[PDB]
Order: C-alpha cells, then sequence, then structure tokens
DNA sequence: CCTGACTCG
DNA sequence: TGCGAGTCAGG
C-alpha cells in the first residue's frame, strides 16, 4: 500500500505510449451520455492521472487514444467506448479486457470490478469500487487525490494482470475465445448500443391509452365474478378471493402462500371463469406497466431512440443480457403484445427492419454434440423437429399445425432434452403422468445417442469439475457430487444444458464478427441493430434488401460448420412488427 | 429489498 | 422436482 504517480496538468509525450493500462472512469451504472469523472494511464514510463476535461480537450490525447496501433489494456472497454462515443471521441487498440478475460475464467465469480478480478490472483493492492465511491444514496465521487490515486491503483492493477490472465486463459485453450471472439464483439455491441433503435413515441402512446380503457373493462368484470374489489396485482389478495372467499381448490403453495402462477390458474379453469379473466387482466396489465411505462421512460426524446446495454460478462452459459430497457423480451407470442412491436422503426428515411433467426439451433447443437444418428439424419433431409412433436402431441397432421401450437411442442422437444423430469411434462400439458412418462421413455429409446449424452456429460462433470462448449466456454459445477439429491441434480441439469446453450452462444456471437466484416468490406449503410440469443435484427435502407437476403443467412451459417447443417429464416418490413 | 408475477430465447 | 435472462407491483 504505497504507490507513486502524477497528478498531471497537461497531457506529455511519455504518456502516448504504444503499450499502456488506461482508465476511463465512469460512475454510473448506464454508462450512455453519463460523466467521465477521471483519466488514468500506466505504461513503462509512469504513472498518470488526468482531469478529463483536460484530456478529451487536447488533440493529441484524443488522437492516441483513436490510434489502434497503441495498445491499451482495459477493464470493461465496452463501457469507457460508448461514454466517449457519447463525448464523440473514438477509442481504437484495446487488446486486453480484464473484465472479459475475468469472466471467461469463471462466470460464477460475478466480477464487476477490478478489485474482484484481481481478487482471484492475489492481488491485494486496490480497494473495490463500493469502498471508494458509496453506496445508494451515499454515491458520490470522492475528493480528487483519493479519486486519482484509486484510478491509478485500478490501471496499476490492469498492468500487472494482464499477463497471468493471459498466462491462464493459455492453459484452458481459452485464449483465442478472449482476442478473437469475446473481444472484437466487445466493439460491435458498443456500436449497436450507441446507433441506439428508434422508437414511434405517437403510435406507442395511442397504445396505453387504449390498453387502459381495456384494463378498467376486464377489472369491473373481475370484481363482479369476485364480487368485491381486491388488488388484483397483489398475490397475497387474490389468494384470499380465490381458496379462501371462491373456496377452488388449492393446487400449489409457495415459502409465503398460496400460489396463483398463470400454470395454477389454468388448471382452475373448470371451477370458476374469474381465473381466465384474471390471466388476461395481468397480461395487459403488464403490457401497459413495462412495455408502455417502462419503454417511453426510456426513450431519449430529441431523436426517440432506446438505448439498451448488453451485458457481455454476466450469464452462467455465455448469453449476453439486455438492460435499460431489455430489448431481448418485447413479445410476439400473443398477438395482443406482438403489436408493440410495430413501434419499433427504422432510423433512417426509406430504410426497413431485417431479421434473420436459426431454426432449432439448439437441437442441431445438440444433434452435433452428441452425435445420435436419428436426430442427424432427421436434420439432413430438413424435417420440422417442432413439427414432428407438434402433430405428435397435438394427435394432429403436418397439414394444420398453427406456429402456435409449434411453440407449445416447442417447449417439449427443448423440455426433454433438458433433464425435464415427467411431472413437469405432465403438468406443462395437463396429461397424465403415466403418459408423461411415456412419451420421455419413448424419446430415448427413439434418440439413443442422445440419452447417452446425458449419462455421460453428468459422469464427465462430476469427474472434472467442469464442463465446456463448443469453442471452449467453461462453467464449473462444485455442487455436482453433492449427496442432496436436489442440490445434486440441479448441477446435473446444469451439466446438459450448459454445453448446448453455451455453444449456440459462441456461434451467433461468431456470426455477429463475420457479418460486421462482410457489412463494412462490402460498405454496405445496412447495421446490427439488436441480438436476441438466436436471431440477428438490423436496418438498411430499402435498396439494400437484395444483398442482405442472401448474405445474412450465408454468413451465420458459415459461421462455424457442424455434423449438421444449419439453417436460418429471414424477413423484412417497415416495422420490427411486419419483419415476419 | 424480496417474492411472485409476466415477458423473451 | 426442464435451462438462461429482466422488470415491475405489492408487501
Ligand atoms: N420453450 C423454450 C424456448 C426456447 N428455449 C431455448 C432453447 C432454444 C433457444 C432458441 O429457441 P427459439 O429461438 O425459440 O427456437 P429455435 O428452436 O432455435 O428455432 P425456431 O424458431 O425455428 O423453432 O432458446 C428453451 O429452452 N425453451
Ligand atoms: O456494462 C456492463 C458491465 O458493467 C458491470 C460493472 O462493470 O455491471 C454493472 O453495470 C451493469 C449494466 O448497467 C449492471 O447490470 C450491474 O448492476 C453493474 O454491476 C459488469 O458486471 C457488466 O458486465
Ligand atoms: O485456443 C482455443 C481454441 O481452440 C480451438 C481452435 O483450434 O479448438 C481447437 O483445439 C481443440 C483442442 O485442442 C479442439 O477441440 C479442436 O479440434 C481445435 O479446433 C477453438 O475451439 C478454441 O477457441
Ligand atoms: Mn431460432
Amino acid at each position: 500500500k504505497k504507490m507513486a504517480f502524477t497528478l498531471a496538468d497537461r497531457v506529455t509525450e511519455e504518456m502516448l505510449a504504444d503499450k499502456a493500462a488506461l482508465v476511463v472512469e465512469v460512475v454510473e451504472e448506464n454508462y450512455h451520455d453519463a460523466p467521465i469523472v477521471g483519466i488514468a494511464v500506466v505504461n513503462e514510463h509512469g504513472r498518470f492521472f488526468l482531469r478529463p476535461e483536460t484530456a478529451l480537450a487536447d488533440p493529441q490525447f484524443v488522437a492516441w487514444l483513436g490510434d489502434e496501433t497503441k495498445k491499451k489494456s482495459m477493464f470493461d472497454s465496452k463501457r469507457a467506448a460508448v461514454a466517449l462515443k457519447w463525448k464523440g471521441i473514438e477509442l481504437c487498440g484495446v487488446s486486453f479486457d480484464l473484465l472479459l478475460a475475468a469472466y471467461l475464467l469463471d462466470p460464477a465469480q460475478g466480477v464487476d470490478d477490478v478489485a474482484a478480478a484481481a481478487k482471484m490472483k492475489q492481488y491485494e493492492a486496490v480497494r473495490p469500487d463500493e469502498a471508494v465511491y458509496g453506496k445508494g444514496a451515499k454515491r458520490a465521487v470522492p475528493d480528487e487525490p483519493v479519486l486519482a490515486e484509486h484510478l491509478v491503483r485500478k490501471a496499476a492493477a490492469i498492468w500487472e494482470l494482464e499477463r497471468p490472465f493471459l498466462d491462464e486463459l493459455r492453459r484452458n485453450e481459452q485464449d483465442r475465445l478472449l482476442v478473437e471472439l469475446e473481444q472484437p464483439l466487445s466493439s460491435i455491441l458498443a456500436e449497436m448500443e450507441f446507433a441506439g433503435v428508434k422508437v414511434d413515441t405517437k403510435r406507442l402512446e395511442q397504445m396505453g391509452k387504449e390498453l387502459a380503457e381495456q384494463l378498467g373493462t376486464v377489472e369491473q368484470r373481475i370484481y363482479e365474478l369476485a364480487g368485491q374489489e381486491f388488488n388484483i396485482n397483489s398475490p397475497k389478495q387474490l389468494g384470499v378471493i380465490l381458496f379462501e372467499k371462491l373456496q377452488l381448490p388449492v393446487l400449489k403453495k409457495t415459502k409465503t402462500g398460496y400460489s396463483t402462477s398463470a400454470d395454477v390458474l389454468e388448471k382452475l379453469a373448470p371451477y370458476h371463469e374469474i381465473v381466465e379473466n384474471i390471466l388476461h387482466y395481468r397480461q395487459l396489465g403488464k403490457l401497459q406497466s413495462t412495455y408502455i411505462e417502462g419503454l417511453l421512460k426510456v426513450v431519449r426524446p430529441a431523436t426517440k431512440k432506446v438505448h439498451t446495454i448488453f451485458n457481455q460478462a454476466l450469464t452462467q452459459t455465455g448469453r449476453l443480457s439486455s438492460t435499460e430497457p431489455n430489448l431481448q423480451n418485447i413479445p410476439i407470442r400473443l398477438e395482443e403484445g406482438r403489436k408493440i412491436r410495430q413501434a419499433f422503426v427504422p432510423s433512417e428515411s426509406d430504410w426497413l427492419i431485417f431479421a434473420a433467426d436459426y431454426s432449432q439451433i439448439e437441437l442441431r447443437v445438440l444433434a452435433h454434440i452428441a452425435e445420435d444418428d436419428n436426430l442427424m439424419e432427421a436434420f439432413r433431409r430438413d424435417l420440422d423437429i417442432h413439427t414432428k412433436t407438434a402433430m405428435d402431441i397435438f394427435q394432429v397432421s403436418e397439414d394444420e399445425v398453427t406456429p402456435n401450437m409449434r411453440r407449445q411442442a416447442k417447449a417439449v422437444n427443448y423440455g426433454i432434452v433438458y433433464g425435464i423430469s415427467d411431472y413437469g411434462l405432465a403438468q406443462n400439458l395437463n396429461i397424465s403422468r403415466k403418459e408423461a412418462a411415456e412419451f420421455i421413455e419413448r424419446y430415448f429409446e427413439s434418440f439413443p445417442g442422445v440419452k447417452r449424452y446425458m449419462e455421460n456429460i453428468v459422469q464427465e462433470a462430476k469427474q472434472k469439475g467442469y464442463v465446456t462448449t463448443l469453442l471452449h466456454r467453461r462453467r464449473y459445477l462444485p455442487d455436482i457430487t453433492s449427496r442432496n439429491f436436489n442440490v445434486r441434480s440441479f448441477a446435473e441439469r446444469m451439466a446438459m444444458n450448459t454445453p448446448i446453450q453455451g455453444s449456440a452462444a459462441d456461434i451467433i456471437k461468431k456470426a455477429m464478427i463475420d457479418l460486421n466484416a462482410r457489412l463494412k468490406e462490402e460498405r454496405l449503410q445496412a447495421h446490427l441493430l439488436l441480438q436476441v440469443h438466436d436471431e440477428l435484427i438490423l436496418e438498411a435502407p430499402k435498396e439494400e434488401m437484395e444483398r442482405l437476403c442472401r448474405l445474412v443467412p450465408e454468413v451465420m451459417e458459415q459461421a462455424v460448420t457442424l455434423r449438421v447443417p444449419l439453417k436460418v429464416d429471414y424477413h423484412y418490413g417497415s416495422t420490427w412488427y411486419d419483419a415476419k
């Protein structure tokens, strides 16, 4: 605990070195158009601190940040780049991101600051962000001397830990995953974040108005059937109405009381018609509060755009998450909700929304990884397994399978491949638990390869302590040999799923890098807007639609090569809704 | 702040 | 007693 640094007045030559650690401190958790409160640099020549109004105005510093031959090591470089694009400054030459490096080494650590990453290497010369800035309503940037030291210490740490982290990544054969997949992707996400998505507020406000009219309607109806007023959005009061006043049977409890989950409500339908009305009310209430009122609170009024943050170092399987707003969970399943998408539009004049989508991506990953004959064959002829399961459950034929019921048989295929027990399956389809068992038992005799993959990956996880995905992403399962049935089972199901979801996650990540490449090389104006786990979303001038119909799917299928082919569905239209 | 509800993959 | 997420209302 003793460090020398220079609290600089101006940018000097010795700070513009070819290799350095860089800290562009942004305290606000949502970094979009957020204050940059301090800058630090560590290189061969020394340790420096700079005030932002100094460094960001000095054209030489800006030129050094923008030069990709001047290599930077950073912690969460997406935060920096974005907070810099809002200051009209471009960041280039990031060769090491400690955050991503740490997330690949172990997603469970849930690293959020340099101190926690340093924790993994015994490096103790840096304080965590909360012990410096404060918590919640106390969150305060301290006095400069304190601020400076801390930032310099963060650089110093990034500076000392680069090699160790890279050294460990090389042993696990995860170095190329960092440098060639994750890190390049970080910059792409920073663009999509900054470009934003344009929203039709006029339309959005009109719908919430209509939604309110329907909410009051359904609501009155609910009080009439119940013969009283209560708070529908209060599960405790609703529970009293349904199970105490109305006497409806209790199908399930939780640790705090009676259950009123959608699943329980659908099963209570024969007994009383208020349950269906509650379901419908809850549906509309969510649309209003989250997808109208939530969404309008985060639009930037001047440009009518929303800017989400794609949290890259958070999920345990390798997926991304989307926050403030979440644009990866916009309604589509029920026609009423699906309408919200009409308000998502192109940002320019004659531009359109292109939406490409992988077909059964996790079922193909399972096929490739488990090497199952009957499964690999079905895909080679181009059978639709969801449609092959739609019939099998809905007694129907291929000729009449509505999109609605290809989604309900979709969750059965996936459910089965991810350790759903017969209790789960029967409780999802309202069928006999004996019949549920039969389905599964048949499935594993029909696909013996998939069954043995399940047995094997659990065995391997017990022996190794972890599982891995195609591009060597890793998840550790320390609870895998727990004596407790519940604890053991949960980790076992993670040993089944992770390699699959994680692999689909790797693939679509790679597909984005190649797409971005194939875009800038062909000099097109088209650019990525969103990723929703297994689908990409772009906007482009009307003219470019021809190339994209050929380009986008070609890139997504050619990303990786598997023991089965990869298929992509695509559509375009003037609204994200019409892109169906 | 947590629990349970809804939303997506 | 299928997996991975986020946000919101009530208590
Ligand atoms: N009920 C569901 C739906 C989705 N998923 C996970 C596993 C698959 C991954 C992608 O699913 P979708 O994009 O919904 O469908 P797909 O099978 O990948 O492709 P398609 O749209 O052609 O059915 O998300 C899941 O576990 N359970
Ligand atoms: O930018 C995402 C990146 O930031 C970190 C901390 O450096 O997470 C913080 O910001 C997130 C996005 O706003 C919040 O969800 C989270 O609460 C906060 O810790 C990284 O963990 C994350 O990858
Ligand atoms: O360095 C990580 C990198 O290794 C890759 C690419 O070479 O996988 C290769 O090495 C693996 C074992 O050494 C094999 O599974 C594979 O056959 C081989 O291509 C990437 O998957 C990984 O990111
Ligand atoms: Mn898909």
